[PDB]
């Protein structure tokens, strides 16, 4: 189902700009524990983005 | 194989980061972080569950 191939590709991708958008709020506030953990997820969120665009 | 896993279990994982960082978010009072938490929370949990749909 290229449905659910779509959901994962898209949304991977989407999170990596939610989570960078997290970060510049972090900073911003000094948020530094928030900031690393956004950092992270931006970083897992492409790892799916990548293995997707492969799989897919 | 490979990029099942990784697709699955990082999906996965970024669910619960995401509500780590909601909870610090709520702590420091950072609604706007708060609500980009949920969505990336709820964004993660649709790759979760289509990667669970298309690798199951
Ligand atoms: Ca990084
Ligand atoms: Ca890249």
């Amino acid at each position: 189902g290229t449905k659910q191939e779509k959901t994962i590709l898209n949304m991977a991708r989407f999170i990596r700009s939610q989570a960078l958008t997290i970060l510049e709020k972090a900073n911003e506030l000094d948020a530094d524990e928030i900031a690393d953990i956004a950092e992270s997820i931006h970083d897992h969120a492409d790892e799916i983005y990548r293995s997707a665009l492969a799989r897919f």
